């Protein structure tokens, strides 16, 4: 498992094994962010487990994770859908292509990512990785919008960007 | 350092070490929680440390702890400001007296307690002990009581019930007024 190292424009230039890669330090990389609703339409949160080297125990959007050298994004959510939350989903849609973020979280790890964002169904029931995810919760998107606007930092600063994106967030309400 | 043991009524029968005292049969004990305030009249939100026993990394209201042998809930709060944030404070005034509660966290740690609840103002810098709090937030409290209705399980359980009580929440809404 790796991460692919990304230039200035999103080339890949390299790649990192991915637990060696997430450090104080940590380089441009590629990645993604996925939404997932139920058919009912409820959205997914989850809460990142402790042992996370990145952001461990946040409260978080369903599914993010680093597409591997030659994957599709679309298939890098697939693949982590299953892996993080054993869930089948519908052809993830592109809800925020030009995402880039860095950030660091409480112990000093840095994330550093090219990120498109996406938005899903799953069409399958959960079943839980618990080496991901600790926790997580099926609610309404606006009260999750409710939320990421009245206290951000009770949220991964990734999931708040992602929804304080005008266009994403016109898009993830819709989708819903 | 311990915990101070409470009957069925809220009545001290003996102590437990702190450590041993929280497990998936925590027996009724004595706790308190405070709620602070700076001058601006902001609250401050703490996230538990990744190494706490019970809810760690999980945000909550400013600190809380276990009153030990001899002391005061007043002199609780007051240490476990200082030890956990490193803050001075006003004296603590009581917003919640008879909070008592009984929750199991994500690991299964159970904490059953006898809480009252209290609300201070900060007089100093903080220092924050991350063995003890890895994040904190300086915010306005109507903020957060939005955020605690709209996703209230982003949040201990503990400060969700703490606020959603009418009067501590009159009372916390009483510090937020600037003060010099
Ligand atoms: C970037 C947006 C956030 O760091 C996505 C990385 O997700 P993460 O879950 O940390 O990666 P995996 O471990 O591959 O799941
Ligand atoms: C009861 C309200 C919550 O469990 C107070 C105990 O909180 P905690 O901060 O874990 O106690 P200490 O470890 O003594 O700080
Ligand atoms: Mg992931
Ligand atoms: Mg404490
Ligand atoms: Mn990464
Ligand atoms: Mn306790």
């Amino acid at each position: 498992e790796h991460v692919i190292l990304l230039n200035a424009q999103g080339v890949p230039t390299g790649t990192l094994e991915k637990y060696a890669a997430h450090t104080a330090d940590t380089r441009l990389h590629l990645a993604f962010s996925s939404w997932l609703f139920n058919a009912k339409g409820q959205l997914l949160v989850t809460r990142r487990a402790l042992s996370k080297k990145a952001w461990p125990g946040v409260w978080t959007n369903s599914v993010a994770g680093h597409p591997q050298l030659g994957e599709s994004n679309e298939d890098a959510v697939i693949r982590r859908c299953r892996y993080e939350l054993g869930v089948e989903i519908t052809p993830p849609e592109s809800i925020y292509p030009d995402f880039r973020y860095r950030a660091t979280d409480p112990s000093g790890i840095v994330e550093n990512e090219v990120c498109p964002v996406f938005a899903a169904r799953t069409t399958s029931a959960l079943q839980i990785n618990d080496d991901e995810v600790m926790d997580y919760q099926w609610c309404d998107l606006a009260d999750v919008l409710h939320g990421i606007d009245a206290t951000p930092w009770a949220f991964s600063p990734w999931m708040v960007m992602q929804a304080t994106n005008r266009e994403a967030r016109k898009r993830l309400s819709a989708f819903t």
